[PDB]
């Protein structure tokens, strides 16, 4: 109900202690399309964490984390499943919505941005974030919306790890924030879309395969399949291996290390082990399998999982698959 | 055939920064929508025990704040028609569900579940494929918050049909752990006031957590050389007098308490301290009124 | 074009050397529904292999191999992907189609059957296969069709491994054959359906987890997740472990054995290793990861993969996931 | 701008009981629809070499039997718009594709691919994301069959536009393997008549397989102490005279052959036997006519 | 002729009890509306450098809060068509202007300036009567507030025409002070990232303040016996590695930093400490991206 505000003459503006909006589940609509099907739907992305210094994407350094492609589950938790089934996609309507979850007492800037080039570097300064053509800025306690005008180019879901992603993605969503304080988030981000899918195909596959010749270099790798991680997410240095799954959800991992010896498997950052972890160590080679739940929020100093005190690490081959916790290993 | 309508309190939502489903309780059926499930139907179970089958006609979950306007975050309310499906682990998954609602902790919220026409069985405690005996499961979540003071309370309002009068299932819960075998695991029979993880039995302490609001009558019989003190430093308060009998090798305590239902990870609903060589815990918990509390 | 047959008077019947029908891709149709979506589509199942003695389902002994449930990829190679996304389903139209791929010279019977109870045992005798209410019999060189009349009960995709499957499946398809000869198949089986999906949900998961306490018994197990295998498909006896993936496709496997020692990993039956197999053996525990392609046709004596000369096998924990060959391990 | 229409032969389909895609060739782009791809465009490449970009206006794949009516099984024809997608492994996957057709080996069949309006680059040999430079890939499969005699032949018929005249890309293929380093791997430049696996270099034998139909001019220079005989026991026949120069440390053979294009796993297109201490193979293959065959 | 439209960030407004114009900066043209003026056009200057003349078609200044609702005071936004007029000194004078707007620090605000039809010259750095080369000046003010946390941010949105392509003016600023002559005054050439008062050169310290938001590449060459430490304790953070060369009599530091643009009177954007006998400071500042930061 509307109330009268004490001490205001007509046409005044007021600041309340907090602003909100109810969000309700809405089942996806299926619509007529040039291709196989058009889906009109709405998905939660992430919560904007507060930071004093300017940070983008809650601190995730991966370029194109929220690349607009149906096969990117960092942006589409559900559409990923749908992407599996088709070759090509076209976004028809695209908008990003910000709902504050903090009081009007909270300081800071929340910027919701879209960059047409999904491979462009993340901005770091206040001039940069303000200079995007497709931008929307607000106080963290205010509602906001960014409408991205779509084109009519069909693109491939990148299920073959295209190197020049920009040509298969419809740009990238990103958000930035500064001059905030406290432990709790500013507000929530949603994507609302209308998307067409073109060509039915065999399921693309939910597995990610990572392979690094550490003996060649502690950096670089081959990554095939779903892009749950990027190269920089796997740290192999100084007798430690750290793997950062900075996309939320549940994942099955099998990691096989070519190394003389290894120490403990620790879960000391954004993830928790689910059920039992299966570890087999030998002279020259080790293997670990387990399934974890990740909050997906990036951590500077503590990986999703780490392997400690590792000696003469020559090679990392690993397999990561989004899955159900039901499938965890037993004690 | 027998038509019941009611509204009843379920649980208070504790604030949390990270996502927390069902106040951190990990169990998959916690709030299965079946009138036997006293964790969801704090009031209805007392009637459910007398009948064989149920069908919900109207069903909605309500959230009413008990916190201030300066509390941050969100409270999600959620219904899955598959009562065996795993709990969601990240906030985005919650939005994948067809039937959910989400709001500020300081705002009233409602989630209406569209009911079907199928009858299902009142007892689900034997049943293995529980989805076939439950009308889905309710879940709640919260994130982006802070504080010890609960955000608000959840309630269920429904119109339900019951079908066949039967011998009473009873309102008592019986717990039994052979702690000499293991400090975890147990046989629990009757109504689900507690689950295994709710009875902590370690380091010379016994704590039991009744994390379902109400007034209860308990009797714990302890197989142990000696025990120390019965304490109530958690979500429950002693009602009337506590009756304690201690001997070498065995102890019995019986009392009625009043639980707030809200889980506390530091202090149990009641605890018994300085417990020496605990071999066995056997216990009886029964929802009741405070009128039957023991006298001084 | 129609031809005149030499030596026939009007109204004669003739046997040609072979009969065929072109099959063409048809993209799925999406239609109005009480629930979220109705899919009208058509999928290839299997080819009926010839056998002298009566065999059902090309020799697969698993009851309900072709159970009618969208989450069963033995029956729906594509609908499985779609099932991931929803809670409940209802078949509206269901038919099974047989196209011969052999000449009119070939002997035998091909029976296409549907049993309303998906947990019923497989038939073994000619009286049995003939006694199903929903049956269709032909010579192997003739076309055939079986139309199953659908009901309007909604069922759950069994993504929580229901024990009484019959209550979550719409019966089971099965096919039988006898008095055939030769190496090549008789003909092909297709399923044509109209199916409604009810409730959007988080992806169910593509992973299967198998766990057997061999120290307790060489038989029995816990299986969670997708049902790519059943208990009897994992053989643990006489110093051998054999795993039978008798559903076609590509699978990621991680198998962890509690056993003093193990011998060779062999691929000697219906599957081929893709890329490299990663093996780590220690005293008391071994781990293998690899991805294979399976033809899915069951083999009596040679498993999909086997582990030989295994000593004091105490426990098998394994993880199997349908995937892309792209994700295979590198050399 | 320059508008070409043509029909041309691709490959003969060998029978197989198990599923066999692209006659057992494992490579993902084998029949990428790009006019440079001589494995698909046996005729068009000769024109493609002179232009920068292409656009298909009409495109269809045809299958014409060469086998008898008593041949069992099926021949599948198939188009994926993603030329980098893996080959299907089981028959059911083939049916998941939007654009496929399937028939008896004794029956004519056709698959019409609906073309788009986008121009793409003629050279894909540098390109990494080949889907962006190919108009998908063609695939064929067969199963449930038997015999050594091919089921039938595949053809492509199209109307294609070429855009910019350029310096010729050439019709020659250059192969180079440092066998002293490894018996596999190689540098291959120019047109894709062969791929690494097509040159077998082991056990004192050299076999090369030109599994694309046509007439070719070859020159192989061998770094080796001595070599034995040049033989043609596979899918190819010598045309005219073979010119052979042998010395201690090096050999050169040059000849034009006529390949049937159909792969043979026992006998290569040409082989050279009793080869001692092979260090290096360098070779040149060029599509041509038989008029330029060497004389006796 | 060349038509540009854009929106870009100008400055964050620091709270103040007494009236404070332009965050305390005293200079009369600070925000002259001329595309060369990088203090106002943080983004446009990069284009302005390539053209001779400009004309604004649409022009508006926006204020978006970054502070809380409990912040007191007002933020004034203001446009004077005379870019040489003195800054106002008291709040009442601000209201004398035809084009101003004023609001709470917690409220969005806008000021629309009606543009004219006259073309003016891009370079104003030579010009003496700057009003004839600027389309007025923008000013902001705040009063009746408190706190260190900025109230909100100002932005300019415009549609502007550029006229003649020219040799680039460049994006580099060159600063030069003969400190042996005086600790104040300097020659500054190129873009106005800094003004004399922004380089403090006294008591054995050197501090430079880049009070315009962005990422910059700097090179300072110091004529001095010895220097101590380079520090970043103000509005800027080092990006990548700092390259430092020290000798007896001269030092050079080069690095790229990231400035918040907001002035700090205690700590400069970067400082160099324990500096002995500073005779001369020569420096180069260039707006850039962080991709060109120096490596470790
Ligand atoms: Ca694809
Ligand atoms: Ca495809
Ligand atoms: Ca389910
Ligand atoms: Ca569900």
């Amino acid at each position: 109900n509307i109330s009268y505000t004490e001490g205001a003459k007509p046409g005044a503006i007021s600041a309340p202690v907090a602003i909100s909006r109810r969000v309700a589940g809405m089942k996806p609509r299926f619509v007529r399309s040039e291709g196989s099907v058009k889906i009109v739907h709405r998905e939660f992305i992430a919560s904007v964490l507060p930071s004093n210094d300017l940070t983008v994407n809650n601190g995730d350094v991966n370029i194109g984390k929220y690349r607009v492609n149906p096969s990117n589950n960092a942006l589409f938790t559900w559409l990923q499943g749908q992407a599996q089934l088709y070759d090509m996609y076209r976004f028809t309507r695209l908008r990003f919505t910000y709902i504050p979850t903090t009081g009007s007492t909270s300081t800071g800037r929340v910027s919701i941005l879209w960059d047409r080039d999904s491979q462009d570097p993340l901005p770091i300064d206040r001039a940069a974030i303000s200079s995007y053509a497709h931008y929307a800025d607000s106080a963290p306690w205010a509602e906001n919306v960014l409408v991205v005008p779509c084109d009519n180019t069909w693109r491939y879901m990148n299920d073959t790890n295209a190197v020049d992603r920009k040509l298969v993605d419809f740009g990238q969503f990103l958000f930035a924030t500064y001059s905030g304080a406290g432990a709790t988030a500013h507000g929530d981000l949603y994507v609302e879309y209308a998307v067409e899918f073109k060509d039915p195909q065999p399921i693309a596959g939910m597995v990610c395969m990572f392979d690094r010749l550490v003996s060649f270099s502690e950096v670089g790798s081959t990554i095939k399949g779903v892009n749950y991680i990027a190269d920089r997410d796997v740290i192999t240095t100084g007798g430690n291996i750290g793997v950062n799954i900075n996309i939320p959800g549940t994942y099955l991992v099998t990691i096989v290390l070519n190394a003389t010896s290894i120490g403990s498997l620790t879960f000391t950052g954004n993830s928790k082990l689910v059920g039992n972890s299966l570890n087999v160590t030998s002279s020259g080679a080790s293997a670990l399998t387990f399934t974890l739940n990740s909050t997906g929020v990036p951590n500077s100093s503590n990986s999703s999982f780490s392997v400690g005190t590792v000696v003469a690490l020559t090679r990392v081959r690993m397999t990561i698959t989004r899955c159900s916790p039901e499938t965890a290993y037993l004690a």
